[PDB]
C-alpha cells in the first residue's frame, strides 16, 4: 500500500521526467530547427547555412548532459542538509522553472532561453537520479531492493516510451501544438508534489544524523507495515556505527591510491562504453536515423513507437533475466551482440537500394539492438560500480563514474549529427568499433561478480595490481 504508493509517487516524479525528457526532442526537430532559422533571420538578418544551424541544435540536445554533470555534482551539497523528501521537492522545483521556460519560448522568440530551460532541466535530471535510488532502497524491505530497482529502470523506460509516443503527429506534433510538447511536464510536477509531502521522510535518513527516534520508528512501521521493526532500526544504527568507524576518502585520495588504480579504470571505461554505445544518440535522433534508412517518412513516427514499446519490454525482461543469468557474461554478450547487430545495420544501410525489404531490416536491427542493450548491460553497470569497491557505496566512486558518464552522453550528443555528416552510410561503424573494444577490455579484464563477496574480488584485482 503505501510501499507502492510511494514508489510509483517518487519514480513517476522524477525518472519519468527523466526519461520523458530524454526522447521529447526528436519529434519536433524539423519545427525547432525552423524556429532557429527563423528567429536567426529575425535577430541577424542573414540565414543560417545548414552546418551553423546543426550545431547550434547539437548544442541543444546535448547540453542537458552538461546540466546532469553539473547536477550529479550539486547532489553532494544538496543531499547534506536537504535530505531525501525535501530535495526531491526541490527538484521538482526546478522541473517547475525548466518546463516553464520551455514552453514560453517559442512566443518571445529567443532561443537562448531555450538553451537555459535545457540546462536547468538538466540539472533536474541530474539531481533526481542521483537521490531517487537511495530514497527507493531505503524505503523498502530487504527482500525486495532489487525489485525497486527494476521499478526505477521500467519507469525511465516507460518515460523514454511516452515521449515517443506524445511525438506523434496527429497529438502533439502539428505545428501548432509543439510547445505543448515541454509543457506537459507541468502534470508530473504537480502530481508528485501533491503525492510525496504526505508519506514519511526516509527513516535511514532519519536515523543516521536526525536522530528522530519517533519519527524513524514511524517511518518504519508505515512503510515496513507492521509494528515489529526495532530489529531493523539495531540493524541500522549498527551500520550507522561501522560506518562512522571508517574514515571516508576523498576523490583525489581515491584515484592516488595504487591498490584500486584497476578498479577505478574499470568502472571508468564501462560508463564510457554504456553510454558512448549510441543508445541514447539513437533516441535523441531516431527520426532522422530511420528517414536515412529509406523508410517513407509517414511511418517513422509509428516506428520511433515500436521502438519505445520494445525498449520497456527488455527492461521488463530483463528485470528477470539479470537475476538468472549473471554480471560478468551478461554484459560481455550484450557489447558483443551490439557490436554484431552494428555490424548488420552497416551491412543493411550499405545497400538499402538492393531490395525493397531491406528498410524492414534496418528497423529490425534497431529493435534487436535496444532489445540487447535493455536486456543487458542497460541497468548492471550501475550496481556493479557499486559491487567493485571494498565499501561497496563509495561517494568517491559515484562521482568519479558520473562524470565521465555525462561528459560521455554529450561527447556523443554533440558529435553524432557531425558523425553521420562524415560517414552517411558507415556512421554505425565507430560505435561498433566502441562496443566491441568495451567487450573485449572487460572480457580479458572484468570477472564474475554474482554470489561473491568483496574479498575474494579484491584478491582477484590485486593479482593484476602488481602490488
Ligand atoms: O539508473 C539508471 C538507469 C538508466 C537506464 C536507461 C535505459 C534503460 O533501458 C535502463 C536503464 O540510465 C542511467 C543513466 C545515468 O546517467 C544514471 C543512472 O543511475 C541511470
Amino acid at each position: 500500500c503505501s510501499l507502492l504508493v510511494a514508489s510509483l509517487a517518487g519514480a513517476f516524479g522524477s525518472s519519468f521526467l527523466y526519461g520523458y525528457n530524454l526522447s521529447v526532442v526528436n519529434a519536433p526537430t524539423p519545427y525547432i530547427k525552423a524556429f532557429y532559422n527563423e528567429s536567426w533571420e529575425r535577430r541577424h538578418g542573414r540565414p543560417i547555412d545548414p552546418d551553423t544551424l546543426t550545431l547550434l541544435w547539437s548544442v541543444t540536445v546535448s547540453i542537458f548532459a552538461i546540466g546532469g554533470l553539473v547536477g550529479t555534482l550539486i547532489v553532494k551539497m544538496i543531499g547534506k542538509v536537504l535530505g531525501r523528501k525535501h530535495t526531491l521537492l526541490a527538484n521538482n522545483g526546478f522541473a517547475i522553472s525548466a518546463a516553464l521556460l520551455m514552453a514560453c519560448s517559442l512566443q518571445a522568440g529567443a532561443f537562448e532561453m531555450l538553451i537555459v530551460g535545457r540546462f536547468i532541466m538538466g540539472i533536474d535530471g541530474g539531481v533526481a537520479l542521483s537521490v531517487l535510488p537511495m530514497y527507493l532502497s531505503e524505503i523498502s524491505p530487504k527482500e525486495i531492493r532489487g525489485s525497486l530497482g527494476q521499478v526505477t529502470a521500467i519507469f525511465i523506460c516507460i518515460g523514454v516510451f511516452t515521449g515517443q509516443l506524445l511525438g506523434l503527429p496527429e497529438l502533439l506534433g502539428k505545428e501548432s501544438t509543439w510547445p505543448y510538447l515541454f509543457g506537459v511536464i507541468v502534470v508530473p510536477a504537480v502530481v508528485q508534489l501533491l503525492s510525496l509531502p504526505f508519506l514519511p521522510d526516509s527513516p535511514r535518513y532519519l536515523l543516521l544524523e536526525k536522530h528522530n527516534e519517533a519519527r524513524a520508528v514511524k517511518a518504519f512501521q508505515t512503510f515496513l507495515g507492521k509494528a515489529d521493526v526495532s530489529q531493523e532500526v539495531e540493524e541500522v544504527l549498527a551500520e550507522s556505527r561501522v560506518q562512522r568507524s571508517i574514515r571516508l576518502v576523498s576523490v583525489l585520495e581515491l584515484l592516488r591510491a595504487p591498490y584500486v588504480r584497476w578498479q577505478v579504470v574499470t568502472v571508468i571505461v564501462t560508463m564510457a562504453c554504456y553510454q558512448l554505445c549510441g543508445l541514447n544518440a539513437i533516441w535523441f535522433y531516431t527520426n532522422s536515423i530511420f528517414g536515412k534508412a529509406g523508410i517513407p517518412p509517414a511511418k517513422i513516427p509509428y516506428v520511433t513507437l515500436s521502438t519505445g514499446g520494445i525498449e520497456t519490454l527488455a527492461a521488463v525482461f530483463s528485470g528477470l533475466v539479470i537475476e538468472h543469468l549473471g554480471r560478468r557474461p551478461l554484459l560481455i554478450g550484450g557489447f558483443g551482440l551490439m557490436g554484431l547487430f552494428f555490424g548488420t545495420l552497416t551491412i543493411t544501410l550499405t545497400l538499402q537500394d538492393h531490395a525493397p525489404w531491406v528498410p524492414y531490416l534496418s528497423i529490425v536491427g534497431i529493435l534487436a539492438i535496444i532489445a540487447s542493450f535493455c536486456s543487458g548491460p542497460g541497468g548492471i553497470p550501475f550496481i556493479l560500480t557499486g559491487e567493485f569497491f571494498q565499501q561497496s557505496q563509495r561517494p568517491a566512486a559515484f562521482i568519479i563514474a558520473g562524470t565521465v558518464n555525462w561528459l560521455s552522453n554529450f561527447a556523443v550528443g554533440l558529435l553524432f549529427p557531425f558523425i553521420q555528416k562524415s560517414l552517411d552510410t558507415y556512421c554505425f561503424l565507430v560505435f561498433a568499433t566502441i562496443c566491441i573494444t568495451g567487450a573485449i577490455y572487460l572480457y580479458f579484464v572484468l570477472p564474475e561478480t554474482k554470489n561473491r563477496t568483496y574479498a575474494e574480488i579484491s584478491q582477484a584485482f590485486s593479482k593484476r595490481n602488481k602490488a
